[PDB]
Formats: structure tokens, C-alpha cells, sequence
């Protein structure tokens, strides 16, 4: 019934998926408005 | 320019999907809770 600290282990690795996408995400932003300054 | 409004499209999307699926494991711990606090 373990479920209760496993659940809140899903709650973290969500958690660590959209921060980790969405970091990168903004990784590409600057370098495509950098790339952008030349073009 | 339109590769930015493209990202935060895909960061805000991102973010709204995260927040259901958050919200869909917080339901999971509600009826872990209540199989718990029975037994």
C-alpha cells in the first residue's frame, strides 16, 4: 500500500521532465535569437 | 523572430499538460490514502 511514497516519486520524476524540456526549450530561444542577430 | 512565441507555445502547453497529469496522480494519492486509513 506502498502506493502512498511511490505516487509521491511519480509526482517528483513529472516534475523532472517538464523542468528538464522546458530548460532546454529555452537553451534553443537564446541561441536562435543569437543565430538571428547575424540574419 | 516567430521560433520564440513558437517555444513558449510549446513551454506554456508543456505546462498545462504537466499540471493534469500532477492532478491525476494527486487523485491516485487520495484513494491510497483512503485504503490506508481504513484497514
Amino acid at each position: 500500500n506502498n502506493y502512498t511514497s511511490l505516487i509521491h516519486s511519480l509526482i517528483e520524476e513529472s516534475q523532472n521532465q517538464q523542468e528538464k524540456n522546458e530548460q532546454e526549450l529555452l537553451e534553443l530561444d537564446k541561441w536562435a535569437s543569437l543565430w538571428n542577430w547575424f540574419n
